[PDB]
């Protein structure tokens, strides 16, 4: 045995960007890997591990919006990608769909990770509508290839970022909001592995809900005071940024963390919120953690799968 190990792999520009910002934000117990055709971007990566793919193919340039180049680049560097993944129990592959490198290389990276035995989760963006129909169509083909290669896929349409900004919100601030989805998902699973809960969930439960599943929702809700459990549950299952909503979920992993005041009744309330919002009979795998360092705060974390 061993404690399950997580790796986060950014593929292409947006994925590299997300890795850098996640490192800026602070992340423990996760190995970051930056993968790119673009050697200039890779040289600026904050990631401990860097893989320049397609050296012979692009000679250190990007893939110039041709997803076939990203795919061939990943295939040319297959052994390097294998060596960088080796040992991971879980791999998150993050990439912006629509360009040349991520669209083509990220599904190959995901396929390698899954063939190497890792639980493989993709977190990808679709391009803004203002980038045009061709970019959207190219990205859609990437999303489909991603879905065929991963265990579970989280898709963030970049157009959703236009729903959470005002007319002055800096573009980089909007990008950081999108980063929260992956980042807090990683932090949640890390905490799940590391702590023996009063009603415990561990990596085998993660595998049961996420293995070979397709579309997924991951979310988290923190609340306090009067209706804290219902509120936190509602916040966990309702991100404005995700393409896949909770509605239709057949499998759910749900954890509630609270202080010593965490009540049985409010645990039921929270679990019921997820049940009814799913509008399905949900196979729930339910966990609970008492963190006495919490006072009046409750945290609800949800991963939902089983839509397809
Ligand atoms: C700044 C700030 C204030 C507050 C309040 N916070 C902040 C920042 C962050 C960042 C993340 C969080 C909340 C994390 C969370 O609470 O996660 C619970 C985790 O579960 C656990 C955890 C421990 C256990 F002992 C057990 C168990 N019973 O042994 C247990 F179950 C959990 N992770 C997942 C999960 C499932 C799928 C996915 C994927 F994306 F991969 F698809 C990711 C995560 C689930 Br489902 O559950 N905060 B935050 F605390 F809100
Ligand atoms: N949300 C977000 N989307 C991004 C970011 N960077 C790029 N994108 C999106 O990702 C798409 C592909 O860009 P990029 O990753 O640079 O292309 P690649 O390097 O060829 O894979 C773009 O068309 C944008 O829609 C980012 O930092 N955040
Ligand atoms: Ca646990």
């Amino acid at each position: 045995g061993h404690m399950a190990t997580l790796k986060v792999i950014g593929v292409g520009g947006g994925g590299n960007n997300a890795v850098n910002r996640m490192i800026d934000h602070g992340m423990n117990n996760v190995e970051f890997i930056a993968i790119n055709t673009d050697g200039q971007a890779l040289n600026l990566s904050k990631a401990e591990s860097k893989i320049q793919i397609g050296e012979k193919l692009t000679r250190g340039l990007g893939a110039g919006a041709n997803p076939e180049i990203g795919k061939k680049a990943a295939e040319e560097s297959r052994e390097q990608i294998e060596d960088a993944i080796q040992g991971a129990d879980m791999v998150f592959v993050t990439s912006g769909m629509g360009g040349g490198t991520g669209t083509g290389a990220a599904p190959v990276v995901a396929k390698i990770a899954k063939e190497m035995g890792a639980l493989t989760v993709g977190v990808v963006t679709r391009p803004f509508s203002f980038e045009g129909r061709k970019r959207q169509t190219q990205a859609a083909a990437g999303v489909e290839a991603m879905k065929a290669a991963v265990d579970t896929l989280i898709v963030i349409p970049n157009d959703r970022l236009l729903d959470i900004v005002d007319k002055s919100t800096p573009m980089m601030e909007a990008f950081k909001e999108a980063d929260n989805v992956l980042r807090q998902g990683v932090q949640g699973i890390s905490d799940l592995i590391a702590v023996s809960g009063e009603v415990n969930l561990d990596f085998a439960d993660v595998k049961t809900i996420m293995s070979n599943q397709g579309s997924a929702l991951m979310g988290i809700g923190v609340s306090s005071g009067e209706n804290r459990a219902v509120e936190a549950a509602k916040k966990a299952i309702s991100s404005p940024l995700l393409e896949t909503s909770i509605v239709g979920a057949q499998g759910v992993l749900m954890n509630i963390t609270g202080g010593e005041s965490l009540s049985l009744f409010e645990a039921q309330e929270a679990a019921d919120i997820v049940q009814d919002a799913a509008d399905e009979d949900v196979n729930m795998i339910f966990g609970t953690v008492i963190n006495p360092e919490l006072q009046d705060e409750i945290v609800v974390t949800v991963i939902a799968t089983g839509f397809d």
